[PDB]
């Protein structure tokens, strides 16, 4: 298949952050978080205290029951940032297709790929291996993460990605910035291992693989207790950008897809979009805009917003106009 497949040739940046005030943004990709459990969607668990505050107060905004394009990681991760809708989009084919990773990169934002979850699924292929950071393991181990030794299981944790991130910034101040964290989230069977003690609260705890031995309360108390955790690293992440005065920053969050928690004896994901469980479709999507922020939060379109969502609002966000994007719903306005 001699070469890639190009889309966004026609690709302009409106305005440049030489003309401009720069623009810094946080792309969150959440794991296996399901809008059904998001207390900020009816949930009766106050599983994301901060992010409730920050909605109730009016500080992020909430898109509600976000539709996910995909049941699995491996599925949805290239899709979320492929210039393909759900419907025509072919994961087979995904690394053929140029992303909106590789346009804004051609165009000179500075894009880094911090992960915590297993790799970008090819989206950071075509870019320097720099710009990708492993945070899955720590140092010695050959990764980045510092923060791994708070547990008994020595897993990195995700705000382990926000250590030393004002070092990429410093080193491209002169231009727009899209940060890339994948999340290790909320993924299972073993949810008990994606949360340090702090964030234990809900009890008693699955603390094994075995979900369909555990009571399913249990199983549910172990993701909701990995949710928190997701909740506080938001948090961190959100003020880290606070701390950017000199840029226009936002931060974008959304799931890759949703989870099953026993309903109808279905657990965990990866079950077909055909027939697949809603809970696996829904995902929570929140963003947050810095002070004096020249974006402004779309309409909903009922049928509701979905994966395909994320690039045209990518692109908006950096003000890049192509046909490629024209005009399909996106989460922020495109600017004049």
């Amino acid at each position: 298949p001699t070469e890639t497949i190009m889309h966004a040739n026609d690709a302009i940046q409106k305005t440049t952050a030489s003309t401009r005030k720069p623009r810094l943004v946080v792309m969150v990709v959440g794991e296996t978080a399901r809008a059904d459990h998001a207390s900020f969607n009816g949930y009766q668990r106050a599983t994301f205290p901060h992010m409730d505050k920050l909605i109730g107060l009016g500080q992020v905004h909430n898109f509600g029951n976000v539709t996910s394009c995909g049941t699995s990681t491996a599925y949805s991760v290239p899709c979320m940032f492929s210039y393909l809708g759900a419907e025509k989009y072919d994961v087979d084919t995904a690394d053929y297709h140029e992303n909106v990773i590789d346009t804004l990169d051609r165009l000179g934002v500075a894009i880094l790929w911090r992960d915590n979850n297993s790799d970008s699924k090819g989206v950071m292929n075509r870019l320097p291996a720099k710009q990708y950071q492993d945070y899955k393991n720590s140092p010695l181990q050959g990764g980045n993460n510092t923060i791994c030794h708070t547990n008994p299981y020595d897993e990195c944790r995700d705000v382990g990605m926000l250590v030393d991130l004002d070092d990429h910034v410093k080193a491209h101040a002169n231009q727009d910035i899209l940060i890339v964290l994948h999340q290790m989230g909320n993924h299972g069977p073993a949810y008990y291992k994606r949360y340090d003690d702090e964030f234990a609260q809900f009890l008693p705890v699955c603390t094994s693989s075995e979900l369909a031995e555990c009571e399913r309360q249990t199983v549910i108390n172990a993701y909701d207790n990995a949710l928190l955790a997701t909740d506080d690293f938001l948090k961190q992440t959100i003020d880290w950008l606070a701390a950017q005065t000199h840029a226009d920053t936002a931060m974008l969050y959304l799931s890759d897809h949703g989870e099953s928690l026993g309903e109808k004896g279905v657990y965990l994901h990866g079950m077909p979009k055909a027939f697949a469980p809603k809970e696996q479709l829904s995902i929570p999507a929140l963003l947050w805009l810095g002070a004096d922020t020249p974006f402004a939060v779309a309409n909903s379109p009922t049928a509701g917003f979905s994966h395909d969502a994320i690039t045209p609002t990518l692109l908006n966000l950096f003000d890049v106009s192509t046909q490629a994007t024209a005009d399909k719903t996106a989460f922020v306005n495109p600017l004049d």
